[PDB]
């Protein structure tokens, strides 16, 4: 089997992207935040504390014939940026872009963060790293495409994300009219839960490229690329009057610039993000200070290639026996 579903950025920004979920039966269509950094398939439901409800789509249990409490068992996340949600866990039928998955488990939210409230455009998040992250208690529960796996035509799922526009995941196939080039595939650590490997460099715009190792993520479910301070700091000293500000969180710069492209190293191939994939626009509605969208991983813990870099390439998510990463340029 499988399945292509398209997912659309948002807002103006890329801040992030929604894909159609078909939950239940009848099916209920919510809009879901495919997460590469996290294993948790959590929605806005009908047991949603009424006052953190503000424009979503529910989830409804009681309205599927083919949704099961899945007795005694609870979930409780909390990610990167400090939002967090909880609750208990119904087995029910999901479908994402015709490919159909039965039993699983779909979390349903008592409590969710403000930020998730304010959010009226995500319904919810589809987790797709390793299913050993996945908070599920007593009985740690699978992600979708682990559930989806054995069925599908290959064990692999692909993120084609668009720079102000929509995009695609695949599962099951690699869409080989979507790239250019070839596919430069990498190792991949599972010991953190992650999709994690080691970029082997970096150059700013017209620069030299730096060989240098970096660990990091590929995570669809952030925003911006966070890379060591080092290598951030080379990037915005190209940018006249770019600076870290404290009271913002970050590099911000004058909106009046032009941003320097940013390559990363895929072993021996390079992927390019042009600059205006770096503008996150101004700080404040009519600021001519600009957000930038690489930003340092300093004290995150973890180095993060999120949609800033991820959207510039096409890229597989190969959940073979060995798993692996692929990056093609697009």
């Amino acid at each position: 089997s499988t399945g292509s579903a398209t997912t659309t950025p948002i807002d103006s920004l890329d801040d992030a992207y929604i894909t159609p979920v078909q939950i239940g039966t009848p099916a209920q269509t919510l809009n879901l935040d495919f997460d590469t950094g996290s294993s948790d398939l959590w929605v806005f439901s009908s047991e949603t504390t009424a006052s953190e409800v503000d424009g979503q789509t529910i989830y409804t249990p009681s309205k599927s014939t083919t949704a099961k409490l899945l007795s005694g068992a609870t979930w409780s996340i909390s990610y990167g940026d400090g939002s967090s949600s909880s609750g208990d866990v119904y087995t029910d039928t999901v479908s994402v872009g015709g490919l159909t998955v039965t039993g699983q488990a779909v979390e349903s939210a008592k409590k969710v963060s403000s930020s998730f409230t304010e959010d009226s455009t995500i319904d919810g998040l589809l987790g797709l790293a390793f299913s050993t992250l996945n908070t599920v208690s007593p009985t740690q529960q699978k992600t979708f495409f682990d559930n989806a796996k054995a069925s599908l035509d290959s064990p692999v799922f692909t993120a084609d994300l668009g720079y102000h526009a929509p995009g695609t995941y695949n599962f099951g196939f690699i869409d080989t009219t979507a790239y250019t080039g070839s596919i430069t595939y990498t190792a991949v650590s599972t010991k953190q839960g992650f999709w994690e490997w080691t970029s082997t460099g970096y150059a700013v715009g017209s620069g030299t490229f730096k060989s240098t190792s970096i660990d990091g993520i590929a995570d669809t479910g952030t925003t911006l690329l966070y890379l060591p301070a080092t290598v951030v700091s080379a990037y915005w000293a190209q940018v006249s009057g770019a600076k870290s500000s404290s009271s913002v969180g970050g590099y911000v710069f004058p909106c009046s610039a032009t941003l320097p492209s940013f390559t990363f190293g895929v072993g021996s191939a390079r992927i390019v993000i042009p600059g205006d994939y770096i503008d996150f626009g101004p700080i404040s509605t009519g600021s001519s200070s600009c957000f930038g969208g690489i930003q340092s991983s300093a004290g995150i813990g973890i180095n993060i290639f999120g949609d800033v870099a991820l959207k510039a390439a096409f890229v597989v998510f190969n959940g073979a026996t060995t798993p692996t990463l692929g990056f093609a340029s697009k």
